[PDB]
DNA sequence: GATAGCGCTATC
DNA sequence: TGATAGCGCTATC
């Protein structure tokens, strides 16, 4: 993450829905805002959230009386992405886990926060011939909110990871917010190799397999792209190896494969998966962040987390727009 | 709950 | 196209 000195969000209060690891919290908190509520049903997710913030999130959002939610100014939610990701059976709203947005909508209707800040996968945009995005657009407008959305890739914001997500910022119609903008991209100066751990700490993640085929050769030049080097087995998800000289492929939560959830990387002549801490780093988490004790749950957690640095920039801008009230 | 081999879609 | 990436799905212990 980065340091912000013009804490544009100082007096505001926010809600951390689908908290997970708290990526949103870290993000807004660094801009001066204060988290007044958190929600997360996963036992293991609750444990890390507590380890790091001292709070234990409330349970299943579905059975929560919206009125019970504290007055808040910003609503943060990176709702479930399985039903929309290019990686699954795209059942969308028909999927048992595709309706959460509507819960967001009921919370919005009742609480009327100044800002709604959501995050989802890139395919959310194209899904069902854009009909899903549309339902989300109209619903929002209908509740009296402007709807701004853009697909941003983390590699354009200082993090060596290809993670194209769609960000939806909605402003209550009152405040004539006509000056909001998404952060301007910038050259990538940090690559995977820069975030790795000393070999001593990683020895146990090394995986030597015989069906390890090598398609391309290691590169000499650093590049802001996922340069694949090899494949293992049939080369499906989790069995593809990348160069630590490019950028990390997207980390996943339920991903399988021998290089389960992080993909594999050629580190100093050896083939291995990323260590939880490295995932944290690749998501822009500070090294002070305490990872969950079960590596399986740590990988899952980071798999569906959010790239902090990006949210920071966006949060800052959200701040700037709200603070421009000239005479 | 932890592990891993899958088989499909979007994108150009 | 033909080759790549994808906050995944699901069967086994
Ligand atoms: N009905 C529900 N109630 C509460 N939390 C829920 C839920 N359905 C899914 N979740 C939680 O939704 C989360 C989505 S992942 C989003 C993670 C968050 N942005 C962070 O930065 O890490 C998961 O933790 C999942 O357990």
């Amino acid at each position: 993450m980065i340091e912000i000195k013009d804490k544009q969000l100082t007096g505001l209060r926010f809600i951390d829905l689908f908290a997970g690891l708290g990526g949103f919290r870290l993000a807004l908190e660094s801009c001066g805002a204060e988290c007044v509520y958190s929600n997360e049903w996963d036992k293991y997710a609750q444990e890390v959230y507590e380890m790091n913030f001292g709070e234990k999130p409330e349970g299943d959002i579905t059975q929560v009386n919206e009125k019970t939610i504290p007055d808040h100014d910003i609503l943060c939610a990176g709702f479930p992405c399985q039903a929309f990701s290019i990686s699954g059976k795209q059942k969308g709203f028909e999927d048992s886990r595709g309706t959460l947005f509507f819960d967001i909508a009921r919370i919005v209707r009742e609480k009327k926060p100044k800002v709604v800040f959501m995050e989802n996968v890139k395919n959310f945009a194209s899904h069902d011939n854009g009909n899903t995005l549309e339902v989300v657009k109209n619903t929002m407008n209908e509740l009296d909110y402007s709807f701004h959305a853009k697909v941003l890739n983390a590699l354009d914001y200082g993090i060596p990871q290809k993670r194209e997500r769609i960000y939806m910022i909605c402003f209550r119609n009152d405040l004539n917010i006509q000056n909001f903008q998404f952060p301007k991209p910038f050259e990538l100066n940090t690559f995977v190799k820069d975030l790795l751990l000393p070999d001593s700490e990683v020895e146990h993640l090394v995986i030597d397999r015989k069906d390890l085929v090598m398609t391309n050769q290691e590169i000499e030049q650093t590049t802001p792209k996922t340069v694949r080097l090899g494949i293992v087995g049939k080369g499906g998800q989790g069995e593809r190896i990348y160069s630590t000289r490019g950028i990390a492929i997207t980390l996943s939560a339920y991903g399988g494969g021998i290089f389960a959830k992080t993909g594999g990387y050629l580190v100093n002549g050896k083939t291995r998966k990323l260590h939880p801490r490295e995932c944290a780093r690749v998501m822009g988490y500070p090294d002070s962040y305490k990872v969950h004790p079960s590596t399986s749950q740590a990988y899952k957690q980071f798999g569906n987390s959010v790239v902090i640095n990006v949210l920071q920039y966006i949060a800052y801008n959200i701040g700037s727009s709200l603070n421009f009230k000239p005479y």
